[PDB]
């Protein structure tokens, strides 16, 4: 079982993988922004609010995974928020609400995702390789198993198309 935000499976005992009691969402306490482990059942933000209906991500066309509410009446994947450079979290410990979506350039919405082939159905990011303009939705890149790594150089997030997967 694996955290659906960082795609890693941690046997960590303090920063554990929580399972939503209702939708079986799997996420690292620290990846989803959970202050502490509760005694009893844990519910993700989606299952706390409309447990029966699926929500849309404001930033992509995919429907599974870990969601938070935005500050403007919508929902968004934590991973989409993490990877689209203009998007923010108002609280960076609770990782919510997702905000600054209005700061995304319109250009991101005019790109075509090469994985799902859709244009205008989300905000695309692009291959980190210089002069590669191949674009993809964050969750499409994730689902397709593209290389996507987060590394702070003195946080730097780098995603690549399958041509430019790095050494
Ligand atoms: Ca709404
Ligand atoms: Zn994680
Ligand atoms: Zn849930
Ligand atoms: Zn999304
Ligand atoms: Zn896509
Ligand atoms: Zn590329």
């Amino acid at each position: 079982a694996v955290c659906c935000i960082c795609n890693d499976g941690e046997c960590q005992n303090s920063n554990v993988i929580l399972f939503c009691d209702m939708c079986n969402l799997a996420v690292h306490q620290e990846c989803y922004g959970v202050p502490y482990i509760p005694e009893g059942q844990w519910l993700c933000r989606r299952c706390l609010q409309s447990p029966s209906r699926a929500v849309d991500c404001a930033l992509c066309p995919n429907k599974g995974g870990a969601f938070k509410q935005t500050d403007d009446g919508r929902w968004a994947h934590v991973v989409c928020a993490l990877w689209i450079p203009e998007v923010c979290f108002a609280n960076t410990v609770f990782l919510e609400p997702i905000d600054s979506i209005e700061h995304i350039p319109p250009a991101r919405w005019k790109l075509t995702c090469y994985i799902c082939k859709q244009r205008g159905s989300g905000a695309c990011i692009q291959c980190h390789k210089a002069n590669c303009y191949t674009a993809f939705h964050v969750t499409c890149a994730q689902q397709a198993g593209l290389y996507m790594k987060m590394e702070p150089v003195r946080v730097r997030k780098t995603a690549y198309c399958d041509i430019h997967t790095p050494p």
